[PDB]
């Protein structure tokens, strides 16, 4: 394949020497390139390209959108990964799944690029589904989750921060969690998720409520 | 509206306030004083319901 | 690659001052530059682009849809979050995740 490709290249440079040569030496053929456009095209469609492809990367480049080993992604197309190595015509991205993805990078000309690499917090967010029977409790378990919330070392208290009796569902009563942890390692993050939902199942228990199950009312006959 | 198992009623109304949490605590206000006036009144809110004919 | 970037940049620079230079000044090799209007596409595309980020930017500026600390979203695409800063090319808003994201200014021109 490589001597394929060099006797090709030397075939096409041979080409254009000759088209460059004028009446002096042999015939210079310009028409015969120009016939109808077929040299035009083909020089017009690859060097749209690759400008396209260099341009792209130049600014990439100039406004660092991202660097290596930052993880990406976009709510137009999925590039999702790690950033393995910026190339002048193609990005090579490092999928969850360790495989290989190849973006030529004229595609991150005109979309909305995420950078969750450059993150400043990691949120947490769960609902708390009460049975129908416990409505009077909400507000004393509301409050105890809240204090539970604002004592947390791994809590970021300056972020925000609520605890609310949000809406009715089909069969229990909805409460919100929102906050946000100090850290933005995986794994850190991950347990202190852990241990404030075993906190929370402590304090549900303890005031007497307990989680609902999907309900249902039957009439037999 | 008719539902498939409850009769809804709706409720559409606006807060004086643009504040997340105080629009929050005032929507968990108006629910729980919702819950108790339904209590009160007699009535109860209906679980997804089904007749069944065994056989 | 901040030094490849120059010597690429000197390079260019090179390239057109030969090409801006006549008879006088070696060759201007006009005809190289548009032997099938390789300069023109790269010019013209260059400019298309860097151009319509900037107008962008501008019409944002004048029209004033919103402003640094704004909370914004779009029913055709999804831009959510508070409003970091607007820079001439590329706004860059923070989503409630607390994650930058870049939106090219070019997006906001008809939604
Ligand atoms: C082994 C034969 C190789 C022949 C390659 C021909 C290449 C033609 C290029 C035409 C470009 C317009
Ligand atoms: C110097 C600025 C370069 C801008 C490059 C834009 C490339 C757009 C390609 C779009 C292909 C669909
Ligand atoms: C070839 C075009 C070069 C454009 C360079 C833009 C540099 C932007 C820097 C922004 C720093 C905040
Ligand atoms: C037709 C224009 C081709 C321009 C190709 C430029 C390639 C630059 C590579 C820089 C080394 C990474
Ligand atoms: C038609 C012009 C082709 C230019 C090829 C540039 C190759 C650059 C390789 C950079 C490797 C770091
Ligand atoms: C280290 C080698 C760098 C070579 C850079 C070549 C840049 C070519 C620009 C062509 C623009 C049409
Ligand atoms: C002074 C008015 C500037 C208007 C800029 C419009 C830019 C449109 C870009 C569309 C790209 C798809
Ligand atoms: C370059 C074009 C400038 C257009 C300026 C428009 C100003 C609109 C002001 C509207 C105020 C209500
Ligand atoms: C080819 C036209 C380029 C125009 C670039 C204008 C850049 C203005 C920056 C203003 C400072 C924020
Ligand atoms: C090709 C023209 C490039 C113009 C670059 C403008 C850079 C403006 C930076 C403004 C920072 C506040």
């Amino acid at each position: 394949s490589a001597r394929i490709m060099s006797r090709i290249i030397k075939i096409t440079i041979i080409v254009v020497l000759v088209l460059l040569y004028g009446e002096h030496f042999g015939m210079s053929l310009s028409g015969l390139l120009t016939f109808g456009g077929i040299g035009g095209l083909a020089v017009g469609m690859a060097g749209k390209d690759i400008l396209s492809n260099f341009f792209s990367g130049i600014m990439l480049y100039f406004d660092r959108p991202f660097s290596i080993g930052d993880w990406i992604r976009s709510p137009d197309r999925n590039i999702e990964g790690t950033v393995a190595e910026i190339g002048w015509r193609i990005t090579k991205i490092t999928t969850f799944d360790n495989r290989p993805l190849y973006v030529p990078n004229s595609l991150f000309s005109s979309i909305s690029v995420e950078n969750p690499g450059r993150m400043t917090n990691r949120r947490i967010t769960t609902t708390i589904g009460l049975r129908y029977e416990d409505a009077a409790k909400v507000g004393v378990i509301v409050e105890a989750v809240r204090e539970m919330l604002k004592n947390h070392p791994a809590i970021d208290q300056r972020q925000t921060l609520l605890v609310y009796f949000n809406q009715f569902a089909d069969s229990s009563l909805n409460i919100m969690v929102y906050c946000f942890t100090k850290t933005t390692v995986w794994a850190e993050w991950l347990a202190a998720q852990q241990d404030v939902y075993l906190k929370i199942i402590d304090i549900v228990q303890s005031h007497g409520a307990d989680f609902a199950f999907p309900s249902q009312t039957l009439y037999m006959d």
